[PDB]
């Protein structure tokens, strides 16, 4: 309970108050908005010269997992909070403080670090779960349906449509999107320009 986890859990009772601040609309708008949160440090890490893959899937019940091919989000003990840096930057995430669960798997340092949340609380400590010989960042989120009280189903054509425009924008970026809800009848939509 140092002055740096108080500051937290303020922040989250702030966004959890007055989300539509923070990411326009609690409606399908809003829902479609937290995708892009993600999505974009993804973009960031890529234009940065350190990541060229990204993958947006749609799973069962309407989680949505991002997984980038980027450096990872460090994982070292911060001057700050005394926690690990990743735990710092989640916990003052948006998506994560309007998500219901969230779960990170950085891979970095050839090994996989897991944390996961709930309304951007920590659930345990961050955890070495593996090894690995790529590096990068997975974020896994389902949104909290007493935020989005309109609806928590995501449109395919919707996150379509704008995944196109960004690798348009972001040319050398491969970003695939994955429709995996239904197991038996899955979509892909793949782009890379040049
Ligand atoms: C899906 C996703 N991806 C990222 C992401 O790629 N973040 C970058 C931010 C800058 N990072 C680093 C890397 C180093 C390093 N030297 O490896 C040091 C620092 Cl100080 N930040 C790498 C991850 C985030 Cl954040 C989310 Cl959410
Ligand atoms: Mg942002
Ligand atoms: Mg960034
Ligand atoms: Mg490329």
């Amino acid at each position: 309970y140092g002055a740096g986890q108080i500051q937290v859990l303020e922040g989250l009772e702030a966004v959890r108050k007055r989300p539509g601040m923070y990411i326009g609309s609690t409606s399908e708008r809003g829902l479609h908005h937290l995708v892009w949160e993600i999505v974009d440090n993804s973009i960031d890490e890529a234009l940065a010269g350190y990541a060229n893959q990204i993958e947006v899937v749609i799973e069962k019940d309407n989680w949505i997992k991002v997984t980038d091919n980027g450096r990872g989000i460090p994982v070292d003990i911060q001057e700050k909070m005394g926690r690990p840096a990743v735990e710092v930057i989640l916990t003052s995430s948006v998506v994560n403080a309007l998500s219901q669960d969230l779960e990170v798997y950085v891979h970095r340092n050839e090994t996989i670090y897991h944390q996961a949340y709930k309304k951007g609380v920590p659930q345990f400590d961050l955890k070495e779960v593996g090894t690995t010989d790529k590096t990068g960042t997975v974020i896994r989120f389902k949104a909290d349906g007493e935020i989005f009280t309109e609806t928590t189903v995501y449109n395919y054509e919707t996150l379509q449509q704008r995944i196109r425009e960004l690798a348009f924008l972001n040319k050398g970026i491969q970003i695939t999107l994955r429709d995996e809800r239904d197991e038996e009848n899955v979509r892909e939509d793949s782009y890379h320009y040049e």
